[PDB]
C-alpha cells in the first residue's frame, strides 16, 4: 500500500496544453464516431505566435453522454502521459472550456495507410517493397514505444496508421488505449462493435487484451501491408465458421509481396499461445536485421 502504480488517468489535466478554441478554424471532417468527429483545422499561433498550422481536432458532440466525455479526457491524459514519439500522432493541445472538449493532434497529410496502399496498388513495383519494409519497421517502433510505457492500443490496423511528410507513419486513434498498470491485462467491459478480424482469439473469446494481443493485431497489419491493402480473411464473413476456424488454427497464407522473413513474423504474431508471440522489441530488432541485409 505504500507503493502503487500511478494511474495516468487519475492525474490532473496539465493546463500547459490549453489552447483557445477561437484560434482554430475547422475544415474537412476526417472521421466520425458516436463520440463526435475529427476534423482538419487551422490553428492560429499554436506553435509560433504569428504562424498558422494545420492540425487535427477531435471533438465531442454537444449531446455526448458521460461515458463519451470522460473517455475523451482519459484519452487526453494517456497521450499527455505517453509523451512525444515520431511514430504516433502526437498531442499538441486541448480546449477544455468554451464548448465541448477538443483534443488537438498532429495532422498527417497523406491520410491512412489502408487507403494509401489501395490508391498506389495499381502502380506498385517490387510504391516499392522498400517502402513496405520501412512502414513495417516504423509501426513496430511506435508499438514498442507504447508497450515500453505499459500501454496497449487495442485497435491496431492499417486504417489506424497515418502517413505524413517524409514517408513517416504514425499510429493514430488512442480512444481505446489503456495503461494496464498492475493487472498485466485488460478485460473489456464495453459492448461496442469490435474489429473482429484483427483480434487475438483470447480477446474474442474472453475479452482479454494484453501486450500480446496488440502483437496479434500487428501481424494482421503486416498482412494488410504486404497485400497492398486487401481486406483480411478474404471470402470469410464473421460468423460461427470464422470463430471455429480461428480457434482450430486457420491462418492467412503469405501475401504475394511479403518476403519470407516477414511472413515468418506474421506467423509468430498469430500463435494461439500468447506467450509464444514475439514482443514489439523483438520485432523491431528482426526487421532492423532485414533492412540492413
Ligand atoms: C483523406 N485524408 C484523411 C486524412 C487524415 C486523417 C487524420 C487523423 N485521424 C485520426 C483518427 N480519426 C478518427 N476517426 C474516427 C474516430 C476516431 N478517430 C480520423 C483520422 N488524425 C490526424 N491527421 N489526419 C489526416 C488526410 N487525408
Amino acid at each position: 500500500n505504500n507503493y502503487s502504480y500511478i494511474d495516468p488517468t487519475q492525474l490532473p489535466y496539465d493546463h500547459k496544453w490549453e489552447f483557445p478554441r477561437n484560434r482554430l478554424s475547422f475544415g474537412k471532417t476526417l472521421g466520425a464516431g458516436a463520440f463526435g468527429k475529427v476534423v482538419e483545422a487551422t490553428a492560429q499561433g499554436l506553435i509560433k505566435s504569428d504562424a498558422a498550422m494545420t492540425v487535427a481536432v477531435k471533438m465531442l458532440k454537444p449531446s455526448a453522454h458521460s461515458t463519451e466525455r470522460e473517455a475523451l479526457m482519459s484519452e487526453l491524459k494517456v497521450l499527455s502521459y505517453l509523451g512525444n514519439h515520431e511514430n504516433i500522432v502526437n498531442l499538441l493541445g486541448a480546449c477544455t472550456h468554451g464548448g465541448p472538449t477538443l483534443v488537438i493532434t498532429e495532422y498527417c497529410c497523406y491520410g491512412d495507410l489502408l487507403n494509401f496502399l489501395r490508391r498506389k496498388r495499381d502502380e506498385f513495383v517490387p510504391l516499392t517493397l522498400e517502402h513496405l519494409l520501412s512502414f513495417s519497421y516504423q509501426v513496430a517502433k511506435g508499438m514498442a514505444f507504447l508497450a515500453s510505457k505499459n500501454c496497449i492500443h487495442r485497435d491496431l490496423a492499417a486504417r489506424n496508421i497515418l502517413l505524413t511528410h517524409g514517408n513517416i507513419t504514425k499510429i493514430c486513434d488512442f480512444g481505446l488505449a489503456r495503461d494496464i498498470k498492475n493487472d498485466s491485462n485488460y478485460v473489456d467491459k464495453g459492448n461496442a462493435r469490435l474489429p473482429v478480424k484483427w483480434m487475438a482469439p483470447e480477446s474474442i473469446f474472453n475479452s482479454v487484451y494484453t501486450f500480446e494481443s496488440d502483437v496479434w493485431s500487428y501481424g494482421i497489419f503486416l498482412w494488410e501491408l504486404f497485400s497492398l491493402g486487401s481486406s483480411p480473411y478474404p471470402g470469410m464473413p464473421v460468423d460461427s465458421k470464422f470463430y471455429k476456424m480461428i480457434k482450430e488454427g486457420f491462418r492467412m497464407s503469405s501475401p504475394e509481396y511479403a518476403p519470407a522473413e516477414m511472413y515468418d513474423i506474421m506467423k509468430t504474431c498469430w500463435d494461439a499461445d500468447p506467450d509464444k508471440r514475439p514482443t514489439f522489441k523483438q520485432i523491431v530488432q528482426d526487421i532492423e536485421k532485414q533492412i540492413s541485409e
